[PDB]
């Protein structure tokens, strides 16, 4: 933990130097067209403009203070640009929670400029210390942060290919594997023969060159069909965050930064929760924590996402939980409502509204029904 905290202090220090002393990054956009209007304004700016202090205004709105409006625009846009509606990203069919690049994004001919823009925004979130659980896989984040893709990463991407490549590396393939440095794949009904390296079609894979074959294969498979999109996103990102500044961080550290604590702890959660219209020793609070304690990691993540908008636990735990404006502890609010209603969430204030359920079993079932699907 200490090593990571120190690297993050060094990173923040180096990034503050990149920020010009004078000038501002001025953005004026409507909330209703946040994506498109931010796209137009950010893409007219040079990379050096993106490092300047943010001066943001929402169209037709006065705003309380610039710092707060900048925090709100960056949070809202970073989440909005991930919406499948804009044609850049989509949820995996196999893994319903995983966000990935849409391989058919080219239906919008300007798609590359849009991915460049998203990269700039992800860079700007890093620059202003925002930790966003976008939903991408860890190897997606590692590629963006300049880390090499490993054969280990292929396990979940393509399990059969992973076993085959591990087999190539670990065993003598001579006279069993009959392959060359050319891979074939079916893209949109046509078989593409792709050479991993020059003259690939005429180079057989053998004991001497199999390590290079597996490395090139892993790189190609990982970005297959999304090469241009990923390159535009990386280019936008590297215009805000220099690659050299991240070389110090290892894979494990990157995982903790983007996804937060590896487990949702019910003890840390309950001692950092605010109570409204219920007391510490009440039945409703006792039954709520008894349900959360029974909940497994999956159910606790569903509960945290339901109440806060994210299943990411900050590295400092629940005492560091944040809402819309800034710091907002998780809140249990006992409401005066019909006990057949499900619990209601207000993700802005990390708050859950609970009717006065008559028994633990009733609270348990209603909470489970509310966090389903
Ligand atoms: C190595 C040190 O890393 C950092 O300092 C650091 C900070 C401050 N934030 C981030 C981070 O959260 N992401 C990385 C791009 C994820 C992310 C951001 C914006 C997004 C998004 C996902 O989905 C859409 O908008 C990192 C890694």
């Amino acid at each position: 933990k200490r090593d990571l905290v120190q690297k993050l202090k060094i990173l923040r220090q180096e990034l503050s130097q990149q920020q010009p002393q004078a000038g501002h990054c001025r953005i004026e956009v409507s909330r209703e067209e946040i994506f498109e209007e931010s796209y137009r304004q950010v893409m007219k700016m040079r990379p050096k403009d993106l490092w300047k202090r943010l001066m943001i205004k929402f169209r037709g709105e006065e705003g309380l203070d610039y710092g707060g409006v900048a925090r709100e625009w960056l949070y809202l846009l970073s989440h909005e640009m991930l919406n499948p509606y804009y044609g850049l990203f989509q949820y995996s069919r196999d893994d319903i929670y995983t966000l990935q690049i849409n391989p058919d994004s080219a239906v919008n001919p300007e798609h590359l400029s849009y991915f460049h823009f998203v990269g700039r925004i992800m860079g700007m979130a890093v620059f202003h210390g925002h930790y966003i659980d976008g939903g991408f896989t860890l190897p997606f984040y590692k590629q963006l942060l300049g880390k090499s893709i490993t054969l280990d990463d292929m396990e979940l991407v393509d399990p059969d290919l992973h076993n085959s490549l591990v087999w190539i590396l670990e065993n003598d393939i001579t006279g069993v594997l009959d392959h060359t440095f050319c891979v074939e794949h079916n893209a949109y009904g046509e078989i593409i023969q792709h050479e991993l390296k020059p003259n690939g079609k005429s180079i057989p894979v053998n004991e001497e060159n199999k390590k290079e074959y597996v490395r090139l294969y892993v790189n190609w498979r990982f970005l297959r069909g999304i090469e241009a999109q990923f390159l535009a996103l990386q280019k936008g990102f590297n215009e805000v965050i220099p690659q050299h500044l991240l070389k110090t961080f290892d894979e494990k550290e990157l995982e903790l930064i983007i996804c937060g604590l590896g487990k949702i702890d019910v003890n840390d959660w309950k001692v950092n929760t605010r109570l409204k219209h219920c007391t510490p020793d009440s039945n409703i609070v006792k039954w709520f924590w008894k349900a959360v304690e029974f909940f497994d990691e999956e159910r606790r993540a569903r509960l945290l996402q339901f109440v806060t908008g994210s299943s990411r636990v900050p590295l400092q735990g629940f005492k560091a939980l944040q809402g819309a404006a800034g710091p907002r502890l998780f809140t249990i609010h006992q409401i005066d409502a019909c006990t057949n209603n499900l619990p209601k969430a207000h993700t802005c204030f990390n708050r859950i509204d609970i009717p006065p359920y008559e028994s633990y079993e009733k609270l348990y079932e209603k909470l489970l029904t509310a966090i389903e699907e």
